[PDB]
């Protein structure tokens, strides 16, 4: 029998309020959500990077700084795996639902009005929360070098879990799956995902590998 040891943890109120938008309205466009998760990733790959240049030894975790993006048809999911910095529990904690971000009220605002468009998410602080318009269920596992192996899970409706990940190690980097919504499965076609994959990558600096499952 297995035992595992979860936390909840409420999302803060405007974050829960955008994540609210962000599934309960429709918009027409919703390809921001891969350029936000490649984003992250680089984001996540430059700060281990510039960290082995004043520390070496950081990437004896994992030497390759590289991207893998996994559409799985049968399973219904597009994963993401970086291995970069990664996330402590804590980091987690306070970057993924907790901590208020400065452009939260501000992004709702311009979309209600028509000064942004949610193409325009990621200039307001708030990208992660993208990968709501075309997903369900978002699963993040990550591995820091400071800390064991975690899972945090959120299906919305205001709440999160995190626990400690006892499934395939990563060695370090996160691994963010993406459970799609029924109407938005088109994301995992081998040729729509490839284009948009190129796309929204153009000026990335590390190697992305795309798996296609037969
Ligand atoms: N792949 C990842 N690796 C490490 N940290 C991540 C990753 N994805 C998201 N994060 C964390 O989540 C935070 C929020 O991401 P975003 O909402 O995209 O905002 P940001 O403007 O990228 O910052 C980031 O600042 C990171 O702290
Ligand atoms: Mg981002």
């Amino acid at each position: 029998m297995a035992e595992s040891q979860v936390e909840r943890f409420t999302f803060q109120a405007e974050i829960n309020q955008l994540m609210s938008l962000i599934i309960n309205t429709f918009y027409s466009n919703k390809e921001v959500f891969l350029r936000e998760l490649i984003s992250n990733a680089s984001d996540a790959l430059d700060k281990i990077r510039y960290q082995s240049l004043t520390d070496a030894s950081v990437l004896e975790s994992k030497t390759e700084l590289e991207i893998k993006i996994i559409p799985d048809k049968t399973a219904k999911t597009l994963t993401l795996i970086d291995s970069g910095i990664g996330m402590t529990k804590t980091d987690m904690v306070k970057n993924l639902g907790t901590i208020a971000r400065s452009g939260t009220k501000n992004f709702m605002e311009q979309l209600q009005s028509g000064a942004a468009d949610i193409s325009m998410i990621g200039q307001f602080g708030v990208g992660f929360y993208s990968a709501y318009l075309v997903a369900d269920t978002v699963i993040v596992h990550s591995k820091n070098n400071d800390d064991e192996q975690y899972v945090w899970e959120s299906s919305a409706g205001g709440e999160f879990t995190i626990a400690l990940d006892h499934t395939e190690p990563l060695g370090r980097g996160t691994k963010i799956v993406l459970h799609m919504k029924e109407d938005q499965l088109d994301y995992l076609d081998e040729t729509k995902i490839k284009n948009l994959v190129k796309k929204h990558s153009e000026f990335i600096q590390y190697p992305i590998s795309l798996l296609t499952i037969k």
